[PDB]
């Protein structure tokens, strides 16, 4: 039996020098033993979901705030830094954001003088979006994810953007338009990033790498690229993940990984293990050396690497299990951290407080 997470020492300490320690959080974790957990271990949280565009206007000027508040008012009480996820993208975004004057979907439209009209008026609405949210958080806020996920995993175009709605209707200047948008209401001192999965492997990470550079070059504000790093034990290479920061690094961006999970499977995640007792113990102690390696990589990298957040807290809740699910027939378990469902270290833990 391994000691409770609040025996061990602080991982925010341990990492103080070189970046923040942070978890994605819903409201109802923000007490008991996750919150315990959290002042413990964490100097950033980040809204696994309340802070999404749906959660936060799910219908026109209906603002909800609650849930988002709630995650704000605690990093504010247990002195944390906090991430913003996320002001653009396209899941967990209201249909109405897309509907023409009309009521129909603007990608429907053939009239090309109603195009520039629907195009305008989406871009006016994201506009609206970000401005309310930003004057509502920019104090708390120290980093944004201001797009999130806008570039694909093929090449549907030359330029590898992925052909979302918002792409159909504005093509790239969705884009342009959160980031000036955001740095306009949040000032000149707000850390503006765009958040993507597979930074790590080609051809997408070119993709990336070619929008940021094309608008760095027309002046568009960005500050940093979000490495989500859903991962896995063997994949990608540490190689590989260097290589991606260094070359955002190259173009004066700084980095965070923003989502970090080391899953026990491949992907498609099968076979998976149905029950968490079910995994043996050489999957927990390949996955710690596997942390080991990312943390001493983070470690060598940390001029250019600002903070670094897993997508959760502890090993009961994980998206990873939704996952998990999906690919086993409805039954699976991930175990993608260094504290087990218990709030018990993992030998992960050791590995990257050493
Ligand atoms: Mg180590
Ligand atoms: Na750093």
């Amino acid at each position: 039996v391994q000691p409770w997470a609040w025996q061990v020492a602080s991982l925010a300490d341990r990492y103080e020098e070189s970046f923040d320690i942070g978890a994605a959080v819903e409201p109802h974790q923000l007490n008991g033993r996750q919150g315990k957990v959290l002042k413990h271990h964490y100097n950033s949280i980040v809204a696994e979901n309340a802070m999404k565009p749906i959660s936060l206007q799910p219908e026109e000027g209906v603002f909800t705030w609650d849930g988002a508040d709630a995650i704000v008012e605690f990093a504010r009480k247990n002195n944390m830094n906090l991430r913003f996820h996320t002001l653009v993208w396209h899941n967990q975004v209201p249909d109405w954001f897309f509907l023409d004057e009309e009521g129909n979907p603007m990608v429907e439209e053939t009239n090309e003088a109603k195009r520039q009209a629907n195009k305008e008026l989406l871009l006016e609405r994201l506009e609206t979006h970000i401005k309310t949210v930003v004057e509502r958080y920019k104090d708390d806020v120290t980093a944004w994810d201001v797009v999130n996920e806008v570039v694909d995993d093929g090449t549907p175009n030359e330029r590898g953007l992925r052909e979302s709605v918002w792409y159909q209707i504005t093509g790239d200047e969705y884009i342009r338009v959160a980031f000036e948008t955001a740095r306009k209401y949040a000032g000149e001192d707000a850390k503006l990033f765009i958040n993507d999965y597979n930074t790590e492997v080609t051809p997408k990470r070119d993709h990336l790498y070619n929008l940021v550079q094309d608008l760095l070059a027309d002046g568009v504000p960005i500050d940093g690229v979000g490495h989500q790093a859903h991962i896995q034990i063997d994949w990608p290479t540490i190689d590989e993940i260097r290589t991606s920061m260094e070359m955002f690094a190259g173009l004066g961006l700084d980095n965070q990984v923003t989502e970090l999970d080391v899953s026990l499977y491949g992907w498609p995640p099968r076979p998976a293990f149905p029950t968490y007792d079910a995994i043996p113990q050489e999957r927990f102690q390949a996955q710690a050396d596997r942390y080991n390696q990312l943390f001493e990589l983070y470690e060598e990298l940390d001029a250019d690497l600002s903070s670094v957040t897993f997508w959760g807290i502890a090993d009961n809740h994980t998206w990873l299990d939704d996952r998990a699910r999906e690919y086993n027939d409805g039954v699976g378990k991930d175990a993608p951290f260094v504290f087990d469902p218990n709030y018990r270290v993992k030998p992960a833990f050791w590995r990257i407080i050493d």
